[PDB]
């Protein structure tokens, strides 16, 4: 088994190598009231790794617009990181916009439980999703034969700063939930006094006193959300291997 | 911090009460041929935890079209799920026909790293991806705040069975990747002399010795994993509150 | 095998999640004037803890006529106890007005030494008597498959106040012992000095220099422990399941 | 806090020195098929203990009935002891027809948990009642200030024995509950298709799929358990005081 | 092997209960400007025990000529103590003047090593000499089968009495030493100047320069010990059993 | 404090150097079927010292007819042992017939507890009274000012001897005990069948069922144990210094 | 193996009894600012240690007029010290002047490393050479076999004395050296530097930079120390038996 | 402050480098029926170790006459070894012809307890005086600043042998001794039996039983140790400077 860094918990602090310079995790990101996402993968010049980069450059747009600045993690050299971006830029003609730790020594792979069964020397696909106060919010681990659904790390930040800022949780499969639809969930009562207080109210729809729901996010938020599945879902127009 | 389990370990050895009876995990499901998904929820009775169960309960034939079984677990005791069960049946009108673990001491969370600091008392939202060797092939941890996107499961499952059987790793967002679409990716050379015989064969679509796919997924299983992410994008036609 | 708090000491200061919020034990009820039951059952919707549960309600005000306040505990969630005090009052017809401890990783429960051998997972049936000082007076252990005699408890803490204002100690089987009634005793002496001054004194009857003893409760305080053993041994008028 | 042995475990194996001679716990009843209950007192030749061994011995032929064995257990020497039971049967007119353990350096005491915080040098009131396979059945612990109610550790056996035999847990307050009168509790279905073959037979009094009960109890099993409350709730006619 | 207290050790700082109340030893003797004699005896209605308790008894207004004051012990509890001093004064007519200390848990045996091979439970018929400073000056080891000669307790205290306030050494045997009779030994010379002036000196009776003598004690000193001899030689007079 | 053997146990295995050779403890005497005493003294040359081995050297005989031998030790070395002895001889005109221990480092002296708070560098006066099984029976502890009593060491052995032969306890001042005289006790009962089959009997004298004693020593016996308190208390005829 | 103090240490800090009284070492010697000769043997009234105390005896006045004291050392008493000092005084008609340390528990023969394989209990022959300022010169351990040579550690002490007045190292056999005579070696150069100065100055005799000697000792002080080998070297003209 | 081997233990186990080649010891000279004299010197080329090595190579065929070996040893390594000896034998025409132990770690040195407070990184001057049988007889510790006296190491091996031949021990300044001149010791008695089988006899000259001696050794025995102290206290005729 293996140590990981858990949700609700601050973010280890670490001093780490990027390909951009220097910088203090989760400072950096603190200090700008940024959240992040800090993702790994095995080993440069790879190409499931290369198709998630593409992905996640892609999405840069949806990524800021969220107030999310992204940061990548793999055991190679900086060296190997630039030569491996410059060969994206030039092979595929997309630009890798943010930064890679470069991690030889492992010691930020074994901090973050990053060195899993499947290769004793590459770190596995994992994704941190770390808020502005710099709490991880959410961890994914993915294995080296299968690249991530960017789009669903997209819908859980825009659901987890919806429910941040409406004071609700968020159904399975929001905002199409086949209960509520784009519906947010009002956090269940924890006493008798609080139950007998939330069916008394009239206030929610509600199926008993530990299921009520209302739709207070706007429209826009939901139609965002929406296009990022509408995405996921969409057979590609154009294949970037057939541009160049 | 906390321990998990890792991907490429075995299935830690345990025998779990369910409200289907005491079973052995993974050998119940490794006997059988099957693949399973265990998810955690923090509390029987809590209103994202019903969505979920509503949300695995409408694509269980999905699930079992893969041989796939699912298995959840909470801190409740067995009568909790039995009464939580016949709830959801009675008042939503979906039968939940998998299996709950009761966890009360919390025995099977500590073991799966499934208690994080969000709550000292109930277990987060954590998937564990499982093959019909009882090997570990993914593991997710989502908060109590926020729901799971089940197709996204789905999809890693169905990828994760093509990769196996087809020696194929999966490209970001397959089957819309934005580079090769539907494409699979043959694991790239690790030596020279394997780096210069990929390159003079002709055999695969190639941007680099390291970057090559062919198409060997067929239309049924791309069509079946592109109705996943459909499935996701879709706005209900029909909210099941509106016939409690 | 399992530490316990002991008679004497002071209950563990402790912050414990209830149906009725979070309170500080044992000063919530010391701050109050008040003694506390505290009760643990194996699990809620479980038919002998039901019917313990139904005993302590329709005791509540000879609990409430003695200072004494009850407080419940299980591993079950605070959401189960909800629902199954819900399941309570509509099938029983019977109000539960304490507070049950929810104690899902058994924190509580390993304080006070509530997992026994018979489950692993849940508490056997503990009380613990606390007086309004906060401390233990008397525990008793029953085991999964026995209900509680609930007027034991009430006898226990009449007597104990009993002992306490007077300055006595209690005789077995009190108020109707076989040697002396409803006599309460006087501690004996511990010296020779003492020894002789009560054999001269003529102050109480005494069938020896330890062993003296004198009536000092009054008739309604006898009647009353009394009236508590009389219930115990009625046939009921008519059971509950007939009226539901 | 201070160690207990537990509800479910095997009474601790020990050689004990009593007025009766040397022998083995729990060997010696296991042996004859024989429940016993262990119980202790702080110190002989004091009142309350001596009311509890005439209540004992009082009860000896109801106990010999259902196949229990009573042994006590204080610190005092052996020859304390024979010369305390002499003084009974001499003053009080009650011979004590049961074995008393001496325990001067308190190795029983310690490895029982009978010294609580109320006394350094003297056990408290403590009851182990011990099935005819020797495990720990139910524990109470009675205060030093306070005697103990015999005839509820006659009930508890007798309820226990009834349980055992005919399957079925035994709800508060019997044979006099309040909701089934001298009904038993047939053990909860702990599966879903337990819980619907259950609902689906018809063969029990239902009250939910977790509550059900018959009247199982022979007439005179319920008569003798109503006798011993009816015999603690009764004020003795003569006081063995006066005929002393 | 077991610890002991040593001579010219300050006897061990202990509260203890007796029978005469709670004292703080040695403190409680150092404060009346008395000696103490602590003695030990297995157990209470022993019978060798009895016959040490009547012959201290009976010699207590030799200790109280000395300054000594007596104190027992034994593992047996207070109120069995007073009931077996008032056998000893109701069936042999001698009243017991000085306390018992009860030491059930075997805390002042343990401390004392007074805990011996010969019973794991029961301690050994120790001797504990201690002067008017609280120091140890001499310690006697009986058996269980053996009882004490209380007139060389009563002859040790009166030679060191006449030791420390005469400055001289006691012979063997004293007063009925074979060489030198009721003469007193002057310790010997330590250096080769104390041995030249000793043998210079003609102060003495002298076999050498170690071995000096006089005659320093009065005659009620030599004939008060040589009666505690006489005493212990004669046949008694009558025997208390003959009136009993 | 310092640890010291205990009664009971066998004494402990050791080779010691005596001015007679090298032999084995307890084995040497134990071999001879012999019991011994063991006895220590400060240092070689010193007076009191001098007067015990006069006194012992005096009772040589008395303690052969009882199948006692004896054995001295002192830090000195044997080639003091030897001048000292020699010195005794000559200017006393007693010959010393027993061995004595040389134990210069202290390694026999620091086994057997015997350096005491009183000297760092030299014994007490301890007495180690063993059995011919080689155990423990007896210890005392004199210290540096007062010599022994000699003829107490032969009333022990003697009492000792005569218990274990006709299974009884001797009572305090045996043979002159104030209650019984040369009366010897039966070991009292430690069960109540013991208790009633001893006051049914009539078999002995008794004063209760716990306090049984006889005469079965043989007047001879008696006359031998009185004849040592005898000598202890006469003053002698003549004194030994007067022709030295 | 056993540990020793070194030469360069200061000789350990200590009490020590002797036959004169208790001194500190070394500062009894330091305060007066006198070397001291700490010698050892095994045991009074033996025949080699005899012999020693005689030769140094007789030599006493040669280390008074070097300002050298003399101690013994064995783990014999003080009282076996005085005896045997006299015995040399009567028998041999020398007086012993020094004083012996008495070591009964070899506590200063432990801390000086004096107890070797040849005897468990009795320290060798040991001799420390301690300068005034309380440091350890020279060490000697000769067996129990063989007596020393008195005059090699007043050659030893006069040879120490003077290089350290003069500044110099002794060489073999000084004053007879074979090589340079009564010559005193100058402490070699340990540089380049200091290596050439001394062969360009031609200030002393040298066989090479290393091997520089003059004859700065007095003529008074090389016959003294030739006057030592001489005395050892001759037979004495009377033997101290003969005279007895 | 250091451990060393000690007298009568075997010289410990080691194979050493010398200039004469790999050696094991003691084995080498045991094989050989010859003893060794082990001696230390603190470096090469240092001038009173110069003038050691001259004296024992002046008295090695004395050395052989007795049967021992000498063998050298320093830090320093086997070339400057042989280039000392080198030297020595062209400036001084003495050849060493005994092997010097190379030491350059130090493993020898500390195995011998060799380094002293003086220097932390050269051997003060040891000698190890061994047996036959390997067994260390005498050691010696002089210090860096005085050369040791060859001829009393050659009088204590002549003097041991011949102890060991003729079964005696060696009187202080052995055959120049006061008392006894060139008498040989009669080990003393240490048994009584012993001691007075020696006073009996009158084989021996004695002053006391514990000093008997008589001169077994033959004239040239005497006269050969007598030849060694004569010339150690010779002024040389010819001092080797002068040729050199």
């Amino acid at each position: 088994p293996g140590s990981i860094p858990l949700i609700g918990e601050r973010f280890p602090e670490m001093e780490v190598t990027t390909d951009h310079g220097v910088i203090k995790l989760p400072d950096h990101y603190v200090s700008q009231g940024k959240w992040f996402v800090l993702f790994s993968h095995p080993a440069d010049f790879t190409p499931v790794s290369t198709t998630e980069f593409v992905s996640f450059a892609r999405r840069y747009e949806d990524f800021q617009r969220l107030g999310v600045d992204l940061i990548g993690l793999s055991v190679d050299s900086v060296f190997s990181h630039i030569k491996w971006k410059e060969w994206i830029e030039r092979h595929i003609g997309v630009r890798i916009p943010f930064p890679i730790i470069a991690d030889p020594q492992g010691t930020v792979a074994r901090r973050l439980g990053l060195l899993h069964a499947e290769s004793a020397t590459h770190t596995v696909r994992g994704v941190f999703i770390v808020d502005a106060r710099g709490v991880i919010r959410t961890m994914l681990y993915y294995p080296m034969e299968l690249g991530r659904l960017v789009d669903e790390i997209l819908r859980i930040v825009k659901a987890l700063k919806l429910g941040d800022s409406l004071k609700r949780a968020v159904p399975a499969d929001w905002p199409n939930n086949e209960i509520i639809g784009e519906g947010l969930i009002v956090p269940p009562p924890t006493t008798e006094d609080q139950a007998r207080a939330r069916m008394e109210s009239g206030q929610y729809r509600s199926l008993d006193w530990w299921f009520s729901w209302d739709t207070p996010a706007s429209r826009d938020d939901v139609e965002e959300a929406r296009r990022y599945l509408r995405r996921a879902a969409e057979k590609p127009a154009k294949l970037l291997y057939e541009e160049a």
